[PDB]
């Protein structure tokens, strides 16, 4: 079986196949149904106008059933379940967002910004020149954890726990890469104690910024307990760390793609924050989120019924060239860069996007301050998912 159009095969992704099946689906197919599957049947959403109007939506199209092409895959008594404020609906959602969004005022980006520079000036003046590296582990994961080092408090010394997301169960849970049920599960509960001592850790003092701090001392109206934990923070994990991860990786591997576009960038810092935007357009971290019908429906043309599967391709959204022309081109200077998918949209739109475009900005200003230039060796080792999406290994030197 070669579906073609099923767009959920981690191979598309590590391999980098993914732009012509995406092309045609836009073109001939934009809402298309795959009847079968690897996860299942679903809809492959592909194109920018029609997932707007999908996520506009929180009615017709629940996040409350899950939020990626996996699914619960078990009857009754096997209990996991793991919350999270992305995976909810109704009021609730509204009522634990209000919770975490104080964290990303842009005051307290500015509070942050000033330790952000400092760690990513110390991280770039312990690289060296023109000796080869791995941009992926030295820079974009190195920094990307210190970050979520501080939203949490770990402290420091062995911040690479954080470093346990394997959450790219878009593909560990099909048919298991671990087996499962005692080990990506496990991997999990061992954070979450891990989390609980330092919830514990923390019940004197008053707000010490977002690190558990937020879920309690500062108010908390409603965000009780209860193993939220395991939900609530492997979200908070993940889209604090992988997601930024990969665009600094897209950083280095995009620009040097395009050395024109660098180029004048090189030239021109004032096109930074439009270069950002443009850069997490062009990777789009997460390439899909999944919603799910609640009642029958009608969309762009296609027939949804109560129970099917939905799946928001950002991946090839941001590649519709209704929108952005020549949208497989990095363009920093790309004037409506900034209303790409990438961070998504509605009411779901990344909480986290302030603080991202923060930690990249201050990359490629300090990147500009020492006249950088990142050049990609070898090809990157890149994820096989549908859900995660950039890179494992990026092999670099650095010029002037
Ligand atoms: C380049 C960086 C990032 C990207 C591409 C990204 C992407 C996304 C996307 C696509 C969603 C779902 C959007 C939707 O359904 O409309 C989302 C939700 C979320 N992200 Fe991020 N994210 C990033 C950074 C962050 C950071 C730094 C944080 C936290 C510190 C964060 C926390 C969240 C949270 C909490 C949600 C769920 C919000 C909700 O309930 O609607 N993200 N992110
Ligand atoms: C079981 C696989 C789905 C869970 C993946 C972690 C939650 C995704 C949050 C995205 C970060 C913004």
């Amino acid at each position: 079986v070669i579906d073609r159009f099923d767009v959920s095969r981690p191979e598309l992704y590590r391999d980098d196949l993914w732009q012509a099946p995406f092309r045609e689906l836009r073109a001939t197919a934009p809402v298309h149904r795959v009847e079968h599957s690897d996860f299942g049947p679903y809809w492959s959403v592909s194109s920018y106008k029609p997932i707007i109007t999908v996520e506009s939506l929180p009615d017709l199209y629940s996040s409350a059933g899950g939020i990626t092409l996996a699914d619960f895959i078990e009857n009754n008594p096997t209990d996991v379940r793991m919350p999270m404020f992305i995976a909810m609906d109704r009021p609730k959602h509204t009522g634990q967002r209000r919770t975490v969004a104080p964290a990303f005022t842009p005051s307290e980006m500015v509070r942050m910004s000033d330790n952000i520079r400092m760690r990513t000036a110390e991280v770039l003046d312990s690289l060296e020149w023109n000796t080869p590296f791995d941009w992926v582990d030295t820079v974009s994961v190195e920094l990307t954890t210190q970050m979520l080092a501080i939203l949490f408090d770990f402290p420091w010394e062995e911040r690479r726990k954080l470093t346990f997301w394997s959450d790219w169960a878009g593909d560990i849970e099909l048919v298991k890469n671990e087996e499962l049920r005692l080990e990506r599960l496990r991997h999990m509960y061992e954070c979450g104690g891990y989390f609980q001592n330092l919830w514990n850790a923390k019940i004197g003092k008053p707000p010490t910024p977002d690190l558990i701090s937020m879920m309690i001392h500062s108010d908390a109206m409603a965000e009780m307990d209860q193993m939220e934990f395991l939900g609530n923070l492997i979200l908070l994990i993940v889209g604090g760390n992988d997601t930024t991860r990969n665009t600094m990786s897209a950083v280095a591997y995009g620009l040097d793609l395009f050395p024109d576009q660098r180029a004048k960038l090189e030239a021109d810092p004032s096109m930074i924050p439009n270069t950002v935007q443009e850069i997490i357009r062009w990777q789009t971290p997460l390439a899909h989120m999944r919603r799910t019908a609640t009642v029958d429906s009608e969309l762009e043309g296609q027939q949804i019924k109560a129970g099917d599967k939905l799946a928001l391709w950002y991946i090839s959204a941001n590649r519709d060239e209704s929108v952005f022309e020549n949208a497989d081109r990095i363009i920093v200077d790309r004037p409506n860069a900034r209303r790409h998918l990438a961070f998504g949209h509605g009411i779901h739109r990344c909480v986290g996007a302030r603080l991202a475009e923060l930690q990249i900005a201050v990359l490629l200003e300090e990147m500009a301050k020492r006249r950088m230039r990142v050049n990609v060796l070898g090809e990157p080792e890149r994820v096989a998912a549908c859900f995660v999406h950039g890179y494992r290994k990026l092999p670099v030197e650095i010029s002037r």
